[PDB]
């Protein structure tokens, strides 16, 4: 066909990669995969309801914070209906259902229809009570009114989708290594290590006698392993890697394939390269660039087609492991002690990580016997669902298709609004799995399919992967693809559309970064481009509408040249304000995003969603820390964009407006900026109120994550006293609590005050409910570290979460720590501050 074609093309430049392109291919598992697709896809696309699913409710089924009862001693929530001009307001009750609200409305005012947000392209439908809608819980939480336009369903026709159409030990040859590019240092020797790792464990390795490193080392070797072909798990990897010691290149190669069958034949694989442990070590994609990279000539000539009761002090020692942090390493007798009494462990779905590690793999009987504990698995359907624990088994550390399911099945429960909040973690989870086609990219492209809210994120989040990882583009475009193939017509041009203006607006930050380099002023003549190049787009080029990606709730038209500017950053950023495309918009304000290229934007990502896990923590124990989670997308290579959050400057900005500049930092700067911020002195205290809220935010997540340590220049606060941190791009204080923050709290120099003890309480509180959760926490950042930053240590970086949580230690000697602390910010004073200064010169 030839509409199938030239959907096909849509499809392509959509993604950002040719899914039907085989040439960095060396069998059909991205193909198989494609077809593999199909049937989850369609089973959800033939199982959504067409109502509800092209108005997405953005709903929840937490209960609703006691900080925002208090909001509330009425039992009455108003919202303001609009229809052209005209607009009245309707007293409801908290548990008052949307359908009730329509007829009750039509009843007052009497001598179908749905209720969509004002400015937004969000609905307020379904069987669900009014506090049960996220957004009127934002609105609450901002003490904002409720204002609703009434109009016409959005047609579920335009969602529409187009039809789609042997016990013989295992051995490897190693035949040589060739690269066309060698120079570099003197002539060190070289050699090949040939590893079967399985959930980063190595089963089996073997090395080749070390040759001389030319431009062409053959060898001829067969590498004779240990362990028997029957012995192979399904998951398993060939790891060959390259050591001058020193580990220059590494490749691998499933030894099983999707199809069950043993990997047999010859094999060149060219190979990645590391720079002078983490996800991308364990991709089964080769480098797609063959006239640079270093090639692996390979061999495989294998064939085949493959009740008693615990004593007291075992059983507590048992309990004592099964208690134990997931960092914590397992002996060899903890292991034999965890298998040996697999049933009794069996019956603690906490111990089920450690467990499921305890297995030998490597050997054909234990799996079996593994198979055999999980079809019995009962207490873990049973059990609660604990997202921590369910990670802890999508992680490296897990290679087996059963266990990795197990954990997916757990994830099937979630709610919407929970998936959301994991979706990026979950996603950056897919890079763990040996096969494309798993329970877990099955699972994301059902939910994404089934919520557009998710399928948005969904599309964001695979995008920015296939456009910057070399090692996992071709797996995410095949998941993409499956989404777009499913997700409806409405949406796919949506995207079409953000594409288009994303592709448009990174050539202009480009373009305009070769004006002035590294030298900071920003001349009139770069303005004048800046100006020049925005309204040469506006006129012929960019869409009139545009759907916001950090927010698509939000959908973005014309621009506003007279607010667009460039920045005095050493790499230039653009400020970009638009106008809201909505004319139902109760507001004027401009939809305000910062285009920057520079810094990899997928870590700021990542550190974003873990915040928002933190305050979600935090509303399961009635805490409001004012954080600001600002929107961030990576878009391509280094290039992304990020929220312009409204009536906000810089820490440092304010420090140098009243002079002073080198160095010299005064104390009560921060108390006048916010009293000539702020109108009435009862919007002075309310931001006071904000800022004490917002500091003791920031400074828990910021120590818990090691992110403490910050620049002046990179913590911001809005005019209404709400801190934020911001570029989490890559004497040491362990926070940012200075003596200007210090001053805002009231307190002099080493002192009290009533809002530093409100302060000081807030902290322990956030960081005592932080540690209720610390499991949940340490695979997050564990996961983070191995799917988001370069190379890291498999223990000390990670470790550090650990350690910052202050693990195993009781509720009161982890408050004092925390309160140490505070007093070593408050002791060091501005000596780090100007410490950072200090080193422009020295
Ligand atoms: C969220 C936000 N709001 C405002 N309103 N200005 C910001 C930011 C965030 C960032 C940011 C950069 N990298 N990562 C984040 C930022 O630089 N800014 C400003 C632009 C120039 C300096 C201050």
């Amino acid at each position: 066909s030839e509409e199938s074609q030239a959907f096909q093309r849509q499809l392509t430049a959509l993604i950002g990669y040719d899914v039907t392109d085989v040439s960095n291919v060396h069998d059909d598992e991205l193909e198989f995969t494609r077809r593999g697709l199909v049937t989850p896809r369609m089973a959800e696309v033939a199982s959504r309801d067409p109502k509800l699913y092209a108005m997405h409710p953005w709903v929840t089924s937490k209960p609703l914070p006691e900080y925002l009862w208090k909001k509330i001693a009425n039992n009455c929530i108003f919202i303001v209906i609009h229809r052209s001009t005209t607009s009245q307001t309707i007293k409801v009750s908290p548990d008052d259902t949307p359908g009730a609200i329509l007829q009750s409305f039509f009843t007052k005012m009497a001598k179908d229809f749905v209720l969509r947000v004002c400015g937004r392209d969000e609905y307020l439908v379904g069987e669900t009570p009014i506090k049960n809608f996220q957004w009127v819980r934002h609105c609450l939480k901002n003490g904002e009114e409720i204002h609703v336009v009434l109009d016409t369903p959005p047609d579920p026709a335009l969602d529409e989708v187009r039809k789609e159409e042997c016990d013989r030990k295992f051995r490897v040859k190693i035949r040589g290594i060739d690269i066309p590019v060698l120079p570099r240092n003197t002539d060190l020797t070289v050699f090949v290590e040939a590893n079967i790792q399985h959930g980063q464990q190595v089963l089996c390795q073997r090395r080749t006698s070390p040759k001389p490193f030319t431009e062409e080392v053959l060898w001829n070797v067969w590498l004779e392993f240990s362990i028997k072909i029957k012995d192979l798990p399904k998951g398993a990897l060939l790891n060959l890697q390259i050591y001058c010691v020193q580990l220059l290149y590494y490749v691998n190669l499933l030894l099983i394939d999707h199809r069950f069958l043993l990997r047999r034949g010859e094999y060149v694989l060219h190979m990645w390269q590391i720079s002078g442990f983490n996800a991308d070590k364990l991709t089964s994609a080769t480098n797609p660039d063959k006239e640079n990279s270093m090639s692996i000539s390979i061999l495989l000539d294998n064939y085949c087609h493959p009740r008693a009761e615990m004593p007291n002090q075992l059983r507590k020692q048992l309990e004592a492991i099964i208690a134990t942090d997931p960092l914590n390493p397992l002996t060899a007798e903890d292991k034999e002690l965890l298998w040996h009494f697999r049933y009794e462990s069996l019956k603690h779905p906490k111990a089920y990580p450690k467990l499921f590690s305890s297995v030998k793999w490597g050997q054909q009987e234990i799996v079996a016997k593994t198979y055999q504990l999980l079809a019995r698995r009962e207490v873990w359907d049973q059990s609660a669902l604990d997202v921590g624990l369910t990670m802890q088994l999508l992680d490296c550390n897990f290679s087996d298709e059963n266990v990795r399911a197990i954990a997916v099945q757990k994830l099937e429960s979630l709610e919407d609004d929970d998936v959301l909040h994991y979706l990026l973690q979950l996603v950056q989870a897919v890079k763990f799995e040996p096969y494309h086609d798993s329970a877990l990219a099955r699972f994301l492209l059902k939910r994404g399919l089934r919520n557009k809210r998710i399928g948005h994120f969904l599309f964001w989040f695979l995008r920015s992967e296939i456009a910057q990882s070399r090692h996992y583009q071709q797996r995410f475009a095949v998941i993409l693809e499956a989404y777009l193939r499913g997700c409806g017509t409405a949406m796919l041009h949506d995207f079409t559309q953000q594409v288009q203006v994303i592709e448009m607006l990174q050539k202009v930050t480009l373009d305009i970064k070769s004006l002035s380099a590294e030298k900071y002023d920003v001349s009139s003549q770069v303005i004048s481009q800046l100006k020049q190049k925005l309204e040469n787009l506006q006129n012929s080029q960019l869409p009139e509408s545009f759907r916001v990606p950090y927010d698509p709730g939000l959908k973005a038209g014309a621009l506003a040249i007279e607010k667009c500017k460039v920045m005095a950053s050493k790499k230039k950023p653009l400020w970009l304000e638009f106008k809201c495309a909505d004319p139902t918009a109760l507001s004027n304000e401009t939809i305000g995003i910062i285009f920057k290229h520079g810094d990899d934007l997928r870590q700021d990502m990542l550190i974003l969603q873990i915040l928002r896990i933190m305050e979600s923590i935090w509303e399961t124990e009635s805490l409001d820390l004012c954080l600001l989670p600002y929107g961030c997308i990576s878009t391509g290579d280094k290039i992304g964009m990020i929220e312009i959050v409204k009536d906000a400057t810089t820490i440092a900005k304010i420090q140098q407006s009243t002079v002073g500049n080198t160095g010299a930092f005064k104390d009560e700067v921060l108390n006048h900026w916010l009293k000539e911020k702020s109108p009435t002195e009862e919007k002075f205290q309310a931001a006071v109120e904000r800022f004490v809220y917002s500091c003791a935010g920031y400074c828990v997540a910021t120590f818990v994550l090691g992110i403490g340590d910050r620049h002046n220049d990179n913590i911001m606060i809005t005019e209404t006293g709400n801190l934020f941190h911001i570029d989490f791009g890559h004497e040491r204080v362990p926070f940012v609590l200075t003596p200007d923050f210090l001053f805002v709290m009231g307190t002099s120099g080493k002192k009290t005050s009533p809002h530093f003890q409100k302060f000081q309480d807030i902290c322990v509180k956030a960081y005592l409910a932080l540690r209720h959760h610390t499991n949940l926490l340490i695979i997050l950042f564990s996961m983070m570290l191995m799917t988001g930053m370069p190379q890291l240590t498999s223990k000390e970086d990670i470790e550090y979460i650990r350690d910052a949580l202050t693990v195993g230690k009781n509720e009161e000697d982890a408050k004092k720590y925390f309160l140490d602390q505070i007093e070593v910010c408050r002791d060091k004073g501005w000596t780090v501050q100007f410490n950072w200064f200090l080193h422009l010169v020295l």
